[PDB]
């Protein structure tokens, strides 16, 4: 279980440092997209809601 909680709502943007993909061998049950905030919390979010890619879609813009 790599995840502690997937979060259902949206985390807003501006919290959002960055992000990482984790897979089964990852030691996950189910793939999970992990959103690192400022603070370093990890959030677990939900790969098919559309405000996780949005969000994904801002780090790449903004990226490096």
């Amino acid at each position: 279980d790599c995840c502690l909680s997937v979060t259902q709502k949206p985390i807003p943007g501006y919290i959002v440092r960055n992000f990482h993909y984790l897979l089964i061998k990852d030691g996950c049950r189910v793939p999970a997209v992990v959103f690192t905030t400022l603070r370093g919390r990890q959030l677990c979010a939900p790969p098919d809601q559309p405000w996780v890619e949005r969000i994904i879609q801002r780090l790449q813009r903004t990226s490096a």
